[PDB]
């Protein structure tokens, strides 16, 4: 009678809201039960489960990932090309992450990356949003001079600075394809310390390495600790994705939250990075395909999607959803969503990303400029060969 399906979740920040939508689905479909699964190291466990052959019915997988690309070709995921609900996805966002000209992922939302800032304290200290690298250098120094902590960096979570270093190369080269040309599709051992592009990368990275730029006990600070630190007003800024604001809002800040994109060398060269945030795939070997499809179809509904957006905040590709204006806290970060200024994660054409997080954070810890170059070459050479 009643059949149970599973939804593998990687959106830890939205657990409470996604479970609320699930119950709303369960109340409308009494013959269907859905288990929302949240596990630590969800990326590794999903790899484990896909190999083991215990693929969850509905899977939150990021559509730019090589995992999605490889598994879709293998036939792990159901083809969703001829589904009616795929027409509810505007901006041709479903077709963007097509594999063999076939859609295997429904990306509901698009995540972005930038800098969160405390509007109140910024006004209090009379500081403006930077528009160049040099202005971003000056802002950090001026916060230090005022006796405040500019950045809250999570030293124990290297992934938090993934978007930062990816935008460091992006603003240095011009975009995503330009960044992958220097790092990924270049010759083996092409990345040199003398390269102006690498000199630019270091310069952008050195902004996090200004004297007194980071909070006390940052080396062993987690993602949760930095959210709390920013919410209390211990730090004025924190670099993170658009996925963080729901957890920041949770902590009840005593200030209005603002965002801005990482600037380029000159004005009007700022970029953002991201892909499908809330992005769902259906297992091809699911025992209950009708029930699983209905669950995905449910999330494509505008009044259901409004429930998610009003909490999350990331731009949605779903039609009929009233999105927040330019007064929104995520505005400065997510303004250029679905434009040329928003480039896909660079690990769309990599084999992994874990080591890129390491070498990014290692530099913030050490400052070894040659060491970072060595790490970059050591990371990208296996992909070229
Ligand atoms: O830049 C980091 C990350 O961005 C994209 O994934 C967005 C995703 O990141 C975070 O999720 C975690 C850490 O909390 O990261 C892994 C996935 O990489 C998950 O196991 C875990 O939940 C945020 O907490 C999420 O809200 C957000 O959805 C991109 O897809 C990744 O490749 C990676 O570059």
């Amino acid at each position: 009678g009643t059949v149970t399906i599973e939804y593998f979740n990687q959106k830890k920040e939205m657990t409470k809201t996604l479970e609320e939508i699930t119950r709303d689905f369960e109340k409308e479909n009494p013959k269907i039960k859905v288990k929302v699964v949240n596990v630590p190291n969800a990326g590794e466990v999903l790899k484990t489960r896909v190999l083991a052959g215990d693929v969850p019915d509905v899977v939150n997988i990021y559509p730019q990932s090589i995992e999605l690309q490889e598994w879709a070709k293998a036939g792990v995921f159901e083809d969703l090309s001829n589904k009616d609900y795929l027409k509810r996805v505007k901006n041709g966002y479903a077709e963007k992450y097509a594999v063999n000209e076939k859609v295997y992922n429904v990306p509901f939302t698009a995540n972005a990356y930038g800098i969160y800032y405390n509007k109140d304290k910024f006004e209090e200290l009379g500081l403006k949003v930077p528009e160049t690298w040099d202005e971003f250098e000056q802002l950090v120094k001026d916060i230090v001079a005022k006796g405040q902590t500019p950045f809250g960096i999570a030293g124990a979570d290297a992934w938090t600075l993934n978007g930062y270093n990816q935008l460091a190369f992006a603003t240095a080269t011009g975009g995503g394809k330009e960044a992958n040309q220097y790092l990924r599709y270049s010759q083996p051992n092409a990345i040199k310390l003398s390269d102006p592009i690498m000199k630019d990368d270091i310069k952008v990275m050195d902004i996090l390495r200004i004297n007194g730029s980071k909070q006390k006990n940052w080396e062993g600070a987690g993602y949760t600790d930095v959210i709390g630190a920013f919410a209390r007003g211990d730090v004025l800024m924190t670099p993170n994705g658009s996925w963080a604001i729901t957890a920041i809002n949770e902590q009840k800040p005593n200030f209005k939250i603002g965002t801005f994109m990482i600037p380029g060398k000159e004005k009007g060269q700022s970029l953002t990075v991201g892909a499908g945030d809330l992005a769902w795939s259906i297992s091809a070997t699911t025992k209950h395909p009708k029930e699983a499809n209905a669950f995905v179809e449910y999330m494509t509904r505008p009044e259901v999607m409004q429930k998610y957006y009003d909490v999350d905040g990331s731009p949605t590709a779903i039609e009929g959803v009233k999105q927040a204006g330019e007064d929104s806290p995520l505005a400065g970060m997510t303004e250029y969503a679905f434009t040329d200024r928003h480039l896909v994660w660079l690990q769309q054409y990599w084999t992994s990303e874990a080591d890129f997080h390491t070498l990014t954070m290692n530099y913030v810890l050490t400052g070894d400029k040659q060491g970072m170059v060595n790490d970059l070459n050591a990371f990208f050479n296996p992909m070229k060969a």
